């Protein structure tokens, strides 16, 4: 092509400088290397890491950044070894990287795959350990080896998730973090038998996908749990069938669960990453069998606690990591599964703005009101 | 016989109040009641949970009462509407109850039946809640549904695990508590597979229980765990591969398990009941799937502690209560394995001594370089 083997020129939402507007630049994206994919990030969806990273709150953030990781595109070209995907090649970014075959990805345990894991975590690549992001000729850091904020992209070929071509990449691009964490918090994590009965704590995107989890899994009783009414209506259309504002309870949660559930939840889910919550949905769990995972991703030193009898006396603590699931050899499955109607995309997308607007999509993500906020790059 | 329906005088050590020595006093052991046991106790075995209550550090402890819960013996007498046990049967009473028909038992994924713990847990009887045993026409609180420091003790029939009448009573005392609760954490709460790494935290009775069990579950290393590096030499012979005394390391003991197992443990045993090494036992445990089990009972109020990245990068925070073994359902199984020579019970018995010498055993308790310690009852 017009840019195969060249530097790219495009534009890229650059965060210069924690908690300051992020300002539409003009960047040079060098060529992928070997075992590299560079991608045209057709749209790209807003998840609450890249406001946490852009706050200044996350230790591991590195300024000046290209933010992002929820998207769907094409690829562009790939570098040398590249053979899974070819220019033209519909795909997904994922955070989570896929070898299929270091320890983590030869054994059916995990999902977790350390790869790329180190190099990523630095806003860098593998093969050189330098960014391939420029401006001026000086280098803009990569974030959770995605950068979706940028036209032009380079990502490891273990991260490239190659999807149907005739899925909607406006919608599919959700499938690179938040839904298919909720999905795969039920299915992988917690493998929620019919006739559960589920407690999930925050009704954000997460939350209400692990609710459509949970009603797929056949579970007999959705109980949605969060500190704001207005959100409850919307989530019964995800499958939750009871509420419980904790607000209008001077005990706590746990507690106000347990009367409602004799003894308590079978499988408890908290979607927000406060600790206090994450202790609250353990308590809440069924003494004998009852299972917590943490899905929602807390604060840098912040510690879960609790009592081990709570342990002891049958109660289980676990957590899910882009819900279990294997990014290259499972995104594409969940993508056939939305096509065949099976799983929602669509409805967890409230917004539908353009790159420039990147400041009005993290301010509505401030506020905590609407869902998905998906960005047309190519506007 | 001569006692059937008959209020029997025995011998007892009783605990008049906490921390001071034991008393061999007469008691009345009124007849069972409605379904109700009157167990003539051979052998009973010292536990570490009879020398907490003894110490005053149990905010549940009940005084005057008859300690003791791991025990073999003979039944004397049933109440109205006993079948599955008769005068005669060969016995071990259990501090874990199995009603074969509430929520919990009706399920197969817990051991913790509750049918008898609103009586068991204030020293009484479920069908009067009144004590069986009486000085001076005095009660006498009874002790975790057991009281196995009395010649007779009066028990609760779901309690009763009927077993074979050839098995030596002397020996199969300790399937009772400590030597199933070691065993059934690996067996049941775990399910430890072949090929496994496994860290074990107290070399004590239910440390070994925990080392013969990942033996017996094919573990590739048992890491045993202790300050005392005086008990790593005999717990070799109970399956303990390798050896770590924390004193020894500058760095914390999940660092030097992580550095020696390239990334840390499939399973980890906690058998100290301390909260500090249950958060160690957690982090030593590897990344993805690492499944920490706590089986060390914790003084009250303590809590456990960790960073909820260490569950949500695969690691899984668990415990068990008696090793997830239904009582009257999987005791006499375990005196079977024992019969076949399939378990170890013999080795955990450092000491045999007499109902009289119930101080001395104590005083060995404390010290705690010795294992089991059997008094023989009637002498
Ligand atoms: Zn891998
Ligand atoms: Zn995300
Ligand atoms: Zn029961
Ligand atoms: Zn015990």
């Amino acid at each position: 092509s017009a840019t195969q083997g060249q530097v790219i020129t495009c534009k890229a939402a650059v965060a210069w400088e924690p908690n300051k507007p992020l300002v539409i630049e003009d960047v040079q994206v060098a060529p992928p290397q070997a075992g590299e994919v560079r991608v045209k990030v057709l749209y790209t969806a807003l998840c609450h890491t890249d406001a946490y990273t852009w706050s200044g709150k996350d230790p591991e953030g590195l300024f000046p950044c290209v933010l992002g990781h929820e998207a769907a595109g094409i690829v562009e070209s790939v570098g040398e070894g590249v053979t899974e995907v070819q220019p033209g090649d519909h795909v997904i970014p994922c955070y989570q990287a896929e070898c299929r075959e270091c320890k983590f990805c030869k054994s059916g345990k995990t999902n977790l795959c350390g790869k790329v894991r180190a190099a990523t975590g630095v806003g860098v690549m593998m093969n050189d350990r330098k960014s391939r992001f420029s401006i001026n000729g000086k280098p803009i850091y990569h974030f959770m080896g995605t950068s979706t904020f940028s036209q032009y992209t380079v990502v490891h070929d273990v991260s490239v998730a190659k999807i149907d071509p005739v899925a909607p990449l406006e919608k599919v691009c959700l499938l690179g973090c938040g839904v298919p964490t909720g999905l795969g918090a039920v299915w992988n994590t917690a493998k929620v038998e019919p006739g559960s009965i589920v407690a999930v704590f925050g009704l954000g995107t997460v939350g209400l996908a692990v609710a459509e989890g949970a009603k797929a899994a056949g579970a007999s009783r959705i109980i949605g749990i969060d500190i704001d009414s207005k959100k409850f209506d919307r989530a019964k259309n995800f499958g939750v069938t009871e509420f419980i504002n904790p607000k209008e309870h001077e005990q706590p949660i746990q507690q106000v669960i347990v009367d409602l559930t004799d003894g308590g939840v079978d499988y408890s889910f908290e979607c927000i990453g406060n600790v206090s919550v994450m202790r609250s949905a353990l308590e809440c769990c069924h003494k004998g069998w009852g299972t917590s995972v943490i899905v929602g991703v807390a604060a840098s030193g912040q510690e879960i606690s609790t009592r081990p009898f709570q342990l002891v006396t049958g109660r289980v603590w676990k957590g899910t990591a882009f819900g279990g699931f294997k990014s290259r050899s499972q995104v594409p499955s969940l993508v056939d599964k939305y096509l065949k109607k099976e799983i929602k995309v669509d409805e967890y997308i409230t917004h539908n703005m353009t790159l420039a607007d990147i400041n009005k999509a993290f301010d509505l993500m401030h506020d905590g009101d609407c869902l998905r906020v998906v960005l047309d790059m190519f506007v």
